[PDB]
């Protein structure tokens, strides 16, 4: 049960180094957010701290884990969003406590993985749906906590 | 101005403006442009490695992506750039001299922190680039033209 694309960024690194609607824009601003913060934590500068801010549980342990991984083997990632699209967005009751919501988004995506010692660094283009869930934290701010790429084109 | 550094000039201000022929080993001009590419990657990005530039640009090249790399950190911006396609199409020296034409595919995002959502470029282009080998033995861009 490994979330997002990160089996991707793994074999990548490997080889080569109730029920509300949410309004859009904001779920829009969120999934934003939240590509900027991992495009930093994968990045040159290695964020990783910063997924704390946006990730909680199977998210966040799993993109810490990444990030922890790309920083020791001396790698990064340089990610570009082209294009975002929000599907759908709702919030619903979690149990005793908490909100949680669901966000379908439509995503394109370039990375390059930097490997200083080769000429030539690896690359990807994809586009592909992917369904993320939220929970509303004991605070007022919303943390992605699982993520599935649904469709990958 | 030299090849589309007019291109993220204009993103810059849209979007942070508030603020005797022989051939060349295909192999080797390939390798050369793809150290540029990253080079002019690291030096927008978010580290801004503006030094970097001076060992691998000379001349005009220099003297222009210095002067966008250094505006563009002074504004606390930046770009994330991926080359998605390289393709070396000619590659010849004069002696000294060195002229390489190749096409280039790529995408960035400019990101200003105070604004949520990031510019986007994206841009498939051919490009030829004028190089000068120094005293050092090593090749440098000094000029560069976009193609159709």
């Amino acid at each position: 049960g490994i979330v997002g694309n990160i089996k991707v960024l793994i074999d990548m690194l490997k080889m080569h180094c109730h029920k509300r609607p949410m309004d859009t824009e904001e779920a829009e601003e969120l999934v934003r957010q939240w590509e900027n913060v991992k495009a930093e934590a994968l990045g040159p500068t290695h964020q990783v701290y910063s997924l704390s801010e946006v990730l909680d549980e199977s998210m966040l342990v799993q993109w810490q884990t990444l990030a922890q991984t790309a920083e020791a083997k001396s790698c990064y990632w340089r990610f570009v969003l082209l294009h975002l699209e929000v599907l759908q967005a709702h919030i619903f009751e979690d149990g005793i406590a908490g909100e949680a919501a669901e966000i379908e988004a439509l995503l394109e995506e370039a990375a390059e993985l930097v490997d200083e010692s080769q000429p030539k660094n690896a690359k990807y283009y994809s586009t592909y749906k992917i369904r993320y869930i939220l929970k509303k934290q004991e605070d007022g701010l919303w943390k992605f906590c699982q993520s599935d790429i649904q469709i990958q084109k």
